[PDB]
């Protein structure tokens, strides 16, 4: 059995979504996955129905699924509603609720495929960096937090196990892929950021197979773009991670090819990093590479479906080649480009 | 009358600083500008000597002084000291007793040296980009602030006149400019991103002759590599700026590049974007054309005198021509390179 809780959400969430699910079901009817998924309400469509962005029902098939596949939820129909209905803060409440703590959100160039990324081929060529964000503490959910008419606060507070346990993740996922972790903060002006690199170091101590290195957010924006293929696992907090992984996005070269698990207690969650783009939705042409990718990041950390994940992947390359969607220079539209990702994944098994 | 306050600071700071002096000579000698300055001590050097890194008669120069010229600070001779006397506390203290709110930090690709971006050169042409980000006040002053043994916090936060006040000198740089402002900020998650959201929003009713738009942090980074082009001022809180400016290097390629004036109430500031690069000092190696453009910076800003600013961006584009330094591609040392610079403003003096 692989029983999913769908949440397709707003703007191209729905559109990407579905083109993940027909690779699912297509993937499903070839392998006998025995495929068990429901769609769910969330964000601007569970606030037009239920006046709340994760409502009862929806938490409910979250909390009993074994996986959460998620499009993304956001757009200007509900700009001005105050914060504790907002699309955004049902995503938030969707992450405290199930204490997905860590956020892993891989940027990769594949061989052949350079030519798509805006740098330079000899700087894109061999990228394959991880980031690992802290999703459930930091500035996103501290306290105090408000506004009055005069000014507004929000707080970036960290606690010891919080940073433990992600650089834990980090330091393990080190260990399976090439060995290296660097850590990122402001520690040079921020309490917080000190905290953070000392308790870092302190955990990494218990993996002496892995080299640690720190740097400050701004230098790593830099050296992120410039100089990518140094990087391995890449650990930080919650806005410096999402800052960082939208970033990483121009090495494959696009927002659109993004995809991420988060991982933590409850039930895990996978998504495109990218939103709902409401300048694009509705025009069938949103990029559903990162939502596609998403399921087999799904199939792999959820389901222990290694191999066809990597089958995923393969298919996904072959139609970034063969038939590019818009946002990185073609003009195959959603439907199209998963039609060419399911011919590839046909033409793998047929 | 040009007098000057000179705070060259800490690892590369005074080999940057020292060829920013020589470019001032020269136009002095050639253009009788009554240029008098004087070398404070300031960060790690003012902490050895003085116990602080901006001691009393530093104080006394820069409160006396029609404009600082400044260096950078840090370095891993003062990790560990008590945060009220770290070397960048001291740029904190020098910014907030001026208070100097506006940073401004220009990106531009000069015409002809795309070839030097990591970016492909029909993305890097045509970029001119200008930073204004808010700079006494957001996290990095924010109170409250700590750390115990078990966590640590800080206070990101803004109120309504520091908002307006940095949003109105962003107006006022893009109606001198292409007359279009984006505005950056996390309001989906963060109360301060909506408080600062809406401010820009009722500062910018004022001038509707220019364009406003918002983007979300991440969002931004992305577009800022992607899409530079379309970009003419950026505003945004102390934290983001700091972020988007050292990723802003990559659009020329290279953070040796990008100069900033800090400007407010008091004495203005100009100082390289970059740190003190200990990984480089003392090797005779530093880029210093940040520095020497952020001279030219001073000329402009504080001086008024934006004809001689512009003959010195001209020669330091021929010198990266014709003589370029490691951090580009080619040899020429801090010394060299400088020499080329001042050989173009000898010609130009003609
Ligand atoms: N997980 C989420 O639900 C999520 C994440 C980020 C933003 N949001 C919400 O999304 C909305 C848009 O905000 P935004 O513009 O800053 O972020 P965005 O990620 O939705 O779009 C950023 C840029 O990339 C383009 N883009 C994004 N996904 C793409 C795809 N698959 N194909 C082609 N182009 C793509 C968009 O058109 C836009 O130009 C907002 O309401 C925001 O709050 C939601
Ligand atoms: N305005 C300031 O005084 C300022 C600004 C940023 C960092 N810092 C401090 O500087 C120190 C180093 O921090 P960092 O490594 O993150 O930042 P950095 O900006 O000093 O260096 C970042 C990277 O760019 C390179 N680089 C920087 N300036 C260069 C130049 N002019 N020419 C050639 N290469 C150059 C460096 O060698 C390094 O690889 C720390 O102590 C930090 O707190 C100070
Ligand atoms: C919807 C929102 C909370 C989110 C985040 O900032 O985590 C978005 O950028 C994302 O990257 O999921
Ligand atoms: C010295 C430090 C406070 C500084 C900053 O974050 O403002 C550094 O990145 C800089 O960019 O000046
Ligand atoms: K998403
Ligand atoms: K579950
Ligand atoms: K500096
Ligand atoms: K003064
Ligand atoms: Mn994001
Ligand atoms: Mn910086």
């Amino acid at each position: 059995s692989m029983k999913v809780a769908v949440l397709p959400g707003d703007g191209i969430g729905p559109e990407v979504t579905e083109a993940a699910l027909k690779v699912l079901r297509a993937l499903d009817e070839a392998e006998g996955l025995g495929l068990a998924y429901e769609v769910f309400p969330f964000g601007g469509a569970a606030i037009d129905a239920f006046g709340e962005p994760f409502p009862e029902p929806t938490r409910k098939g979250v909390e009993e699924a074994e996986a959460v596949l998620l499009g993304s939820v956001g757009g200007p129909k509900w700009d001005g509603l105050p914060r504790k209905i907002r699309p955004e803060t049902g995503l938030l409440s969707l992450r405290k609720s199930q204490d997905l703590f860590a956020n892993l959100r891989p940027a990769k160039v594949f061989p052949g495929l350079e030519r798509l990324s805006p740098l330079k081929e000899e700087i894109a060529r061999g990228v394959d960096v991880l980031i690992v964000r802290e999703l459930t503490g930091g500035i996103y959910f501290g306290e105090p937090r408000g506004m009055s008419e005069a000014e507004a606060w929000n707080t970036e507070r960290y606690s010891k196990p919080e940073v433990e346990r992600v650089a834990r993740v980090a330091f393990e996922a080190a260990r399976k892929r090439r060995k290296h972790v660097v850590s990122v903060d402001k520690a040079n002006v921020l309490e917080v950021g000190e905290f953070w690199r000392k308790t870092v170091e302190e955990v990494g101590r218990g993996y002496p197979d892995v080299a640690l290195e720190h740097q400050y957010v701004d230098a790593m924006a830099m050296h992120l773009v410039r100089s990518p293929a140094r990087f391995d696992v890449v650990v930080t907090g919650n806005i410096f991670g999402d800052i960082l992984s939208d970033l990483a996005s121009v090495l494959p070269g696009s927002l659109g090819l993004l995809p991420s698990a988060s991982l933590g207690r409850g039930t895990p969650v996978f998504e495109p990093v990218h939103g709902s783009a409401p300048d694009i939705a509705g025009k069938g042409i949103a990029n559903p590479t990162a939502a596609i990718l998403s399921a087999a990041m799904m199939l792999e950390h959820a389901f222990g479906l290694v191999e066809l994940a990597r089958k995923v992947e393969d298919a996904v390359a072959k139609a970034l080649l063969e038939t590019p969607p818009p946002d990185l220079g073609g003009s195959a539209g959603t439907e199209a480009f998963t039609a060419t990702v399911l011919r590839h994944l046909a033409a793998a098994a047929l």
